[PDB]
């Protein structure tokens, strides 16, 4: 009694929360790059999609807990926005 899609499988789906950005300045996919810290000691690059409009989103889905820092450069050059550090809170978390 819930509309229920073929999605979620059981070994794993939807952990975390994502994570969406968008870049202030204007940019063209090419000459760019991205990477993510995982705070475990790993490493993972982010999700560059370049928007119907013109612009890139920068998503990038945790999979494990506690504070990730991201750097993003623009043509061998450091961007404003990164580096930057988001922490995972926990799922359904708050009452």
């Amino acid at each position: 009694g819930s509309s229920g899609s073929s999605g979620v499988s059981d070994m794993n789906g939807l952990g975390f929360k994502p994570f969406d950005l968008v870049i202030p300045f204007a940019v063209r996919k090419g000459e760019i790059t991205g990477e993510v810290h995982m705070p475990s000691g790993k490493t993972a690059t982010p999700e560059i999609v370049d928007n119907k409009d013109g612009t890139v989103t920068v998503r990038y889905a945790p999979t494990e807990v506690g504070l990730h820092e991201m750097h993003i450069k623009y043509m061998g050059s450091h961007i404003p926005e990164s580096p930057l550090q988001f922490y995972v809170n926990y799922p359904n978390s708050g009452s």
